[PDB]
């Protein structure tokens, strides 16, 4: 019983346990991407702003 | 039948015994590579850091 507990254990971990090495990178990355995101839209925002110089 | 059995046991001994201070070794060996690398995992994940000082 004690080694079918650790083997099921181990088993279980295998499936729903999270590897947080495994997708802090994936975090971090996304972190990027959506500041990346923000600046672009914050700059799309006043693209439309040269149209005044015309009246 | 003594002195069989216990040449019998030394030479199982041989096979499935452990080596403590070469298996130590080794331990620490690779306690020494895996801190190693999530060291320099952590310090590789701030790349794109670099890239958003262009926005």
């Amino acid at each position: 019983l004690m080694n079918a507990y650790e083997n099921t254990q181990a088993s279980e971990s295998r499936i729903r346990d999270a590897d947080m090495a495994e997708e802090t990178v994936a975090f971090t990355k996304n972190q990027i991407l959506v500041q990346s995101g923000t600046a672009m839209l914050a700059q799309a925002n006043v693209r439309p702003q040269g149209v005044l110089s015309l009246l």
